[PDB]
């Protein structure tokens, strides 16, 4: 696994944007062989999302060619709630890039058939192929997607319970009202990350310090489902100073010496 | 993985004949597709055989298309000794239901070549294609079927060397005499379990409370096997009250809430 | 897993030996057919190379179908330096054996294109279809090959940044200067150990104990990478006394009352 | 140690507040005998404080002849600042009670001579002879006043150097702006803790789940140390249901079933 | 502390009998200076006191001069029922010695005021001065006399709620009827124990492999009482062979060359 | 405790050198009223030891009214060997500063009572009232003085048997020969250090990276008696860059932004 540790999260926006660019350029997606971006939502991947505008708009990148797949939405919020992952996405992103709208996968938390919607959703990831870089963030109690606590390490697409500290967390976006967080969610497996080419992770804060350390330190358990990275052959955790703080001394050393260049370019 | 978290051992046999129950007539088993189950012995699976023989017995299931493979048996003790895993599935299922002799599969103990036996128990399980419900028990130390402290994560069938402590927990069947206990076993691999479509785990007594703390909030381990169960797909483990006490508070409280509905029917 | 006790280097190197032995002349391999080895350099495998040659020059084994590929190679390190792993294979075993200069495979450390290089040797690998026993020793650090600390569990052949402990610890072949051991190496991935039949093991000394721990009683991880073993079907770990020191005394036991006539022969 | 699980801050403020009038009734304090009370601030005591004043006012308890100790102050905040603790205590509780002004101790965080303020403040408790009643909360790092990770568990009064984490935590007070918040705090020691009769720790709050763990189940060290009251001879720890769900089913269970009838008052 | 490591309880007892008789002797106690001597009930001990009680029959030691205080006795529980600590030994050791009934102090369960026989227990120690030995086992959740988990280090005698595990475990005397086993119980504390002069615990069997461990290997802590041990300047431990299979190799291995000559006498 | 995290071994020295220097000086010894000192050997305090000469050469200190005591000293070596911890005193320290024959005190490896010398050392130091600093070292196991593993927290001076990772560790000044080593030493207990009025531990290299993770995020053990240090009023840890790799990234900043001006010194 390859931990980029940086002091800020505007730095680490910039150094993930950056990295989506260049894997995009790299590939040259055309019509008959688009990239294809896996997304998450929350506030940790909001500095990667300005860096991404803007590159777009400086004519550094073009998502014509791209097509994305997001972690997952809220089952029974309006598709319109301003706070459904629908709506998060297209006001940071959609809105502002020249992706086409067919080019666009999103989950449907109103889908009348949970298992269907969800099965649906795998079958057009495998139309394309695979998800060639897969970027999300850690929840505090250590899930990747939703993929709470006590989550096989081999699950698929499908509904999750969330959990009460996941819930207290979200609410933030809710008016700090815990009752107002939708209760379940349709998530991307463990096994359905496992299966991207590259995945990368954003990591902001001190309160993530303990999901860090799980992930890089802890062993591979299904209680912090962020330890399934130990298991993929391209796995990129990019972190701000803060959530370091739980991370031995040679473990930061170790990083710290191999991204220098890396990572020290202004 | 899925807890249900039970009061006693008669609740946990029922909700798993149930179960097994409603995969089988959801299946709808023909002779040219049959429902493949895979079966364990010991203490822990009496009340679940007890409810599979009355349901049988009041026309709600029919295992006349059921194939069935046990997990292990003991090796070099007589086929016709009433503590053999032949004479206990016999006297305890077999004998009471309509299953066809040549839908039994269990290996044999006492074959002249252990190697080629094991080796033609994966090629018939191989020929039906999978196993779609492998039920089994959990050990004092940990192991799933017979695969003891340091066994394979990726094992098949083949004969292992009982742990002293399972002969110890075993020899209650052999009037309390461990030198009466077999020393070996001819039992499935954690990679042969693995590969079954689905995994339930009967847990019972605080005896297991160790066991079932390791698989649900421990690491991927081979010295406690039954932590195999985070790397699968669909695993769920059937427990009574006194094995849950080495949970965490939040861990129970997760599971009570998800399964409320799912085991509140009286 | 295996594990077999023993008190001496002397004693590992004779068993590790003789399995070799064993396993090519059960192979019965034929140019059209050959037996491929993988093989590691260091201290540890001395007594192990020495026995191999002896048996050689007795008759007792005839390396011309044997095809061999080595772990690692350092990188930006001459060829001719006689620290190279180029000369350690030839001074220590190929110069004394009747194998082919044609089934001989090994890194170049000093290739123009590294990803080129350890891309072609996996091609290699595979032209040939398996590595039918990969002999390796492990680090101070649990690192299995020059898979470091924090190296993914589904790794291929790669370039690695060594960890400072272990250029400190091979600096005993390099006057005891830090600063003369490469900073870089080439090595096999913990995914390519993983592909192997059959992994052997040697571990020697109590500088050893605390890796030894972490691979029979520790958790799978990417901090120890010696854990992957937990996850072969097929792994074999030869021990002296006082690698064994950190064990439990159950634990030991087990394995002595497993192994004692397959050691006791003098 | 006592472990007294309630659900709600409105219980644990109550149970708290009975439990203090209880003592100071059954002492029947007088001038040349007062009763000497511990004192925290911070928002866990509030409830506590708030029913302690509405029973005083009903006539259940007098603080006449009640002495006064507190745990720590805020090195270089001004005195009339009301986040400094002689603002916070006169204003949530003594500004309502009544206590006589000589009766009152509280750290000079201003003093000329630092070291000269605490050595006086150990004589002044010693003067009186032992404080009968210490009540204070928990840090989420597991201080215990602010005796921060790594502090002596024989420490006396002396001056502090407060960690990162909790100037985050104590920003709450000083509009979020860390900053703000004094970097250094006198403070009563471990030793001085461990001198009282007794001590009676109030938990509120998920955010201490883990420092609840450390008292309850972890080990004695210096890094959590509120593991100090397993030392104690007569330890309290009054908690709100969310603190308790990091504990095991067992312990809370045992803990549920001893304080039964003692916490059935409502 | 010391740990010597026998084979069999027969041995258990015979050493720990020894060494009661040494002490004794050495002592050469008087009607004006006492040995005082602290024992236990339970399993355990049967062998020390079968030995004990030989030695008093060939002559080797009295019990004239000998004032015994016993760890605990069941709240409740009849004087006269067998099971009560009072019956057992009288049954067990006083029936067959020269002891005097006035050198026997036993803690009386069924006292009017439960509060005045626990400060008048620990008054008679004291008026005698110092126990100069307390020997005990050790409960498989490691409680030391009846000091359950959570119980203070520094408690002094008092009444005690027995833990379900305990219950449980004590059920083997009461017709393995749980409900007839004593919920509560009158115990020295953790204090009253290292103020002794010398404690010696016997282990043995396999369920006490785990306390065992916490012993000797763990960190102090109140959850495993027996820990306190690693606090007393002479602490001695006298196990058996299953009672060891927890421990690393290199800490059996310490104690076995310690008391290599210390043992051999059979 | 205080940690002064500092880069190499120099410095480690210097600033230990100056922190005697000035306790003696403030302390102004004179012969009715002697400053006493304890003292270690062993290769980590060369460096001071060769400072505080420098020291006493410069005329900034005088041993003149100083009396020392040493921790331990090796049982049956010749006092006159070159090895003897007598030896090595009078070599690195005593023969080049002005202390009195009469003020030094030495354990007598070669006494014919050794039960008589142990207790005639505890007298001595009580003789003088009290250490007033006592300067050690760590061993790799985490013993502090040769209070190896397993040695009870409250000990005085006794006669010890070093473990056999010690004798590896100390054969570097026997020609490696382990064999040459002494297996026993007289050692001042753990207790007879926690008398001491300041304690003082360097620690230097990475070897000693373990023992220092034990001593300050540990919790308190016998198995790593340097953790005793945490009971401690005043203890302080002197360490260099290496020893340091195994804390965490927060512990070693705080230790740091602590000791920032304190260590600015050069
Ligand atoms: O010294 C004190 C209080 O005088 C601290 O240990 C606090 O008790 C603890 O930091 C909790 O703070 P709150 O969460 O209650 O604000
Ligand atoms: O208070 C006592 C004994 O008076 C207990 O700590 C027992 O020593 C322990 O429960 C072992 O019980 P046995 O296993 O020996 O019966
Ligand atoms: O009793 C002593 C010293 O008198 C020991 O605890 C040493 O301080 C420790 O073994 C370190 O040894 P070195 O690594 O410094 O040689
Ligand atoms: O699937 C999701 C996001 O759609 C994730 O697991 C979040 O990345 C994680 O919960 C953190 O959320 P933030 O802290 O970034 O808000
Ligand atoms: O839809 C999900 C089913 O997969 C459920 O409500 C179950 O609780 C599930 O079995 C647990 O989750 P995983 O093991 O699939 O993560
Ligand atoms: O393979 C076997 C059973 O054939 C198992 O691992 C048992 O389920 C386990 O050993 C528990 O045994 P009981 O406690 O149920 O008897
Ligand atoms: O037949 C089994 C062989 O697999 C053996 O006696 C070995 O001891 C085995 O190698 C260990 O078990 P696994 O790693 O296969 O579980
Ligand atoms: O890849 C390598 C060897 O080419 C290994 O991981 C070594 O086996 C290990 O570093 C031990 O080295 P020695 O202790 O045997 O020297
Ligand atoms: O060539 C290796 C790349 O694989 C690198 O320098 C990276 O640091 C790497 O990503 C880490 O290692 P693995 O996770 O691949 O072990
Ligand atoms: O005034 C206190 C000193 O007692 C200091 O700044 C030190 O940092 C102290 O040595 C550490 O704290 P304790 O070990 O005393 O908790
Ligand atoms: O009589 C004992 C009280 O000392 C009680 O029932 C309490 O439960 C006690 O506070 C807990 O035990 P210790 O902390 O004193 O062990
Ligand atoms: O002279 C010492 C005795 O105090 C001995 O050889 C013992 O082994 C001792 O009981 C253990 O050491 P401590 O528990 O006293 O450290």
């Amino acid at each position: 696994m390859r931990l980029i540790p940086l002091t800020t999260a505007e730095q680490v926006g910039k150094w993930a944007a950056r990295h989506i660019v260049n894997r995009i350029n790299a590939f040259k997606p055309t019509a008959d062989r688009p990239f294809v971006l896996g997304l998450p939502t929350g506030g940790t991947p909001m500095t990667t999302y300005k860096a991404l505008v803007e590159m777009h708009k400086a004519g550094q990148v073009s998502f014509k060619h791209v097509v994305t797949f997001n972690m997952d939405e809220y089952v029974g919020l309006p598709k319109e709630h301003p706070e459904s992952y629908y709506s998060f996405m297209h006001r940071n992103f959609f809105d502002h890039v020249d992706i086409p709208a067919e080019n666009i996968n999103l989950l449907n938390g109103n889908a009348p058939d949970i298992d269907a919607e969800c099965r649906q959703y795998e079958e057009k990831i495998r139309s394309y192929g695979k998800i060639h870089l897969f970027m999300g963030g850690v929840g505090n109690d250590g899930h990747i997607a939703f993929n709470e606590p006590a989550s096989s390490l081999a699950s698929r697409t499908r509904i999750k319970t969330l959990t009460h500290d996941t819930r207290v967390a979200n609410s933030r976006f809710f008016d700090n009202d815990v009752n107002q967080v939708p209760k379940y969610a349709l998530t991307v497996g463990v096994g359905t990350l496992l299966d991207a080419e590259e995945v990368m992770i954003l990591v902001l804060g001190s309160q993530k310090a303990l999901a860090l350390q799980a992930a890089v330190e802890g062993c591979v358990n299904h209680m912090w489902t962020i330890s399934c990275l130990q298991l993929h052959p391209k796995a990129i955790m990019v972190c701000d100073e803060p959530s370091t703080m739980e991370l031995k001394v040679k473990t930061l050393r170790y990083f710290n010496e191999l991204e220098a260049e890396n990572i020290k370019g202004l």
